[PDB]
């Protein structure tokens, strides 16, 4: 539930984590 955002590649993503 604790959301990061992280870029993977080249891809921005935002990940969820608990």
């Amino acid at each position: 539930g604790d959301c990061r955002c992280l870029c993977r590649r080249g891809d921005c993503r935002c990940i969820c984590t608990r």
